[PDB]
RNA sequence: AUCCGCGGCCCU
RNA sequence: AGGGCCGCGGAU
């Protein structure tokens, strides 16, 4: 099944023909009403006599499970075949059978470059408003509108799918003016070709009582860390290094980054090893402002723990460790003792005592560490009398979750755990939600009004816990300014006369399609360890594997390293990590390259980068 | 146990 | 260009 009222207004136009975006508040229901256009578009293809099909492109490879046994399986179960995918079948022979498939997005575009649009009638979209030239979704769309104009031509025929668009919200990326975020609204309907974006106007009020938002609410604040600048400024004495910013701060941070690269060059040591350790250093003040004082103490110590492991020396290391090792004691204590060390504290629990059992609870911040040292300080400070979720991506030496294991954390969540921390955002369910708090994020005026949704219903507070200076007050007065400007946005198009609105939509369209003409896409260097300067590999002895591993086998290389599986330098410095296949792989990262033609040294983040092509193996 | 490639969003 | 964060795909 049944569609509410209000749901039924929006769906009109998709019913017959008529291409369109759907956006609707958060938590209003809007994946339902996907369901009934495809019940709709099929049921209406069996009678008509000819074919039927959906392809319902995600985001997440959660919401494809998520998706399917919530919203389109239960209802269509009995009537049409449905099937979910991110197991090793061939695609070409899904879309053979089964009238909906619900895939993870690119799945479709592998398949794309075999399987075409034609044959699907109808596609269904979750958050469109990552459509844009850059990603996925998508090209794909570009591919849709190039065969449109196919159609033009023809006129002067290849059947084309109707498209519904499902988001809340398009939002207006990085643009302050009201003219401006309007055009960013024309490419969003021009992308998705779609005709309108189709909002509740009609039926308004019998929504706003059925769905009610956050009132937002403001918690703000105003010697460990003089005992560590003292160790900061002897070290750059030590190395004659004069930053000229201020010390726990990012413009410093990345002027310490920019000094170890340059000093991986020249090659000398005790200017980069320094520099990484003030990166370091550096970390540890950062995230005091922000996390208890004991993380900033253990984020130092478990570093110098692992430089005792990968050294075993020179005289740097030694007037590095012997500074740190003999202040170890000293900085401990400072930690465990009780501005900044008291924030949100009082906020959780003014919410447990107004109601029986605050059952939902959600964080918002920057770091995974943060997340892991809040969680660890919430399950301790007990009275109160809480889990921490992070991304699958991998970088900054953390450890992702499992896909599973997540699944796992909101499961529990729908009972063990009152409150969770998370970066994640958008696309993960969670209902009962009042709390929603944002410590120290940003984002944009996407992220916000998807967070904020979070908590409904009912009485629910989104909260913002923020320094005094510099503030993120100011950066998110203007995203809930720019919340606000989309909407004026999102009306200055619809009324906008069809005429007009065409006219102008086909020069967004043939804009987008005539941009892409451009191109997607060996002994001449020697690689040096850069912590230190030793011929590591000259380039013949690289090799790959499947295209993508490039690893060392030449025995001499055996020669250089140690082991503990991870690769260090006879230096200590990390070279690669030893995978395992019946091959030992290396970053390009740890080395600094030189070309021969002239000595010149350049250093790459990742293997595409540089140009020479390695031989298969 | 990771690798590899691609892409978004932030901030300087 | 950096760092942080998020995600998808192809590997073993
Ligand atoms: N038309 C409907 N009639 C009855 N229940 C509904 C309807 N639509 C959604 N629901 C319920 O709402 C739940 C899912 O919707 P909801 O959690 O509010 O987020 P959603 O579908 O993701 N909307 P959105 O976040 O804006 O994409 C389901 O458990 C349904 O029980
Ligand atoms: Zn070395």
């Amino acid at each position: 099944l049944q569609l509410r009222p209000y749901q039924m207004e929006v769906a009109q136009p998709a019913l017959e023909g008529k291409n369109i975006i759907i956006c609707l508040p958060t938590g209003c229901g809007k994946t339902r009403v996907a369901v009934y256009i495809a019940k709709d578009h099929l049921d209406k293809k069996k009678k008509a006599s000819e074919p039927g099909k959906v392809i319902v492109l995600v985001n997440k490879v959660l919401l494809v499970e998520q998706l399917f046994r919530k919203e389109f399986q239960p209802f269509l179960k009995k009537w049409y075949r449905v099937i979910g995918l991110s197991l090793k079948i061939s695609f070409p022979e899904v879309v053979k059978s089964c009238d909906i498939i619900i895939s993870t997005a690119q799945i479709l575009e592998n398949s794309l470059l075999g399987v075409q649009l034609s044959d699907f009638s109808l596609i269904i979209i979750d958050e469109c408003h990552h459509t844009n030239k850059e990603a996925v979704y998508n090209n794909i769309m570009r591919h849709y509108l190039m065969q449109k104009l196919k159609n033009n031509r023809l006129k002067k025929v290849i059947p084309l799918p109707q498209i519904l668009g499902l988001t809340a919200s398009p939002g207006v990326g990085g643009a302050t003016k009201q003219a401006k975020a309007e055009e960013h609204i024309l490419k969003l309907c021009a992308n998705l070709d779609a005709f309108t974006i189709k909002t509740v106007k009609e039926n308004l009020d019998q929504l706003k009582n059925q769905i009610q938002e956050p009132c937002k609410k403001f918690a703000i604040a105003d010697p460990f860390k003089e005992k560590l600048l003292e160790i900061m400024t002897r070290i750059q004495t030590y190395c004659q290094m004069s930053p000229m910013s201020d010390f726990g701060t990012q413009p410093y941070e990345q002027w310490a980054i920019q000094m170890e690269k340059k000093a991986a060059k020249e090659g000398n040591r005790k200017e980069r090893v320094c520099a990484e350790h003030l990166r370091k250093y550096n970390e540890a003040l950062q995230i005091n402002d922000t996390i208890r004082m004991i993380d900033a103490y253990t984020h130092l110590e478990t570093f110098y723990n692992e430089e005792k492991d990968k050294k075993f020396l020179d005289e740097t290391d030694r007037f590095l460790m012997t500074l740190f090792f003999e202040n170890n004691k000293m900085l401990k204590r400072l930690a465990e003792n009780p501005e900044k060390l008291t924030k949100l504290r009082n906020t959780i629990m003014e919410q447990y005592t107004r109601t029986e059992e605050s059952a939902r609870g959600i964080i918002f911040t920057k770091t995974r560490q943060s997340a892991y040292a809040l969680s660890q300080w919430i399950t301790e400070n007990e009275k109160f009398a809480a889990h921490h979720l992070i991304g699958a991506g991998h970088s900054s030496e953390f450890k992702p979750m499992t896909q599973n294991e997540q699944k796992e954390v909101i499961s529990k969540f729908r009972t063990n755990l009152l409150i969770a921390t998370t970066v994640a955002e958008e696309g993960l369910d969670i209902k009962e939600c009042n709390i929603v708090i944002r410590y120290g994020l940003v984002t944009n005026e996407i992220a916000m009004v998807q967070a904020r949704g979070r908590a409904r219903a009912d009485e629910s507070t989104y909260v913002l816990v923020a320094h005094s200076g510099s503030g993120v007050i100011e950066r998110e007065t203007v995203n809930d300014f720019r919340e606000k400007m989309m909407y004026k946005a999102i009306h200055c198009v619809q009324n906008m006369k069809p005429e007009e609105y065409a006219h102008k939509i086909l020069e967004l369209q043939m804009q987008s399609i005539m941009e892409k003409k451009m191109k997607t896409k060996p002994s001449l260097i020697t690689f040096l360890c850069k912590n230190c300067s030793v011929l590591a590999c000259s380039g013949e002895d690289i090799h790959v594997i499947e295209k993508m591993h490039h690893v060392n086998m030449t025995p001499e290389f055996k020669e250089l390293y140690i082991v503990r599986g991870e690769i260090i330098c006879k230096c200590g410095q990390a070279w690669g990590t030893m995978m395992v296949h019946k091959l030992p792989c290396l970053k390009i990262r740890n080395f600094v390259v030189v070309f021969k033609n002239n000595s010149t040294k350049k250093q790459y983040k990742k293997w595409v980068e540089l140009p020479i092509t390695f031989p298969n193996l």
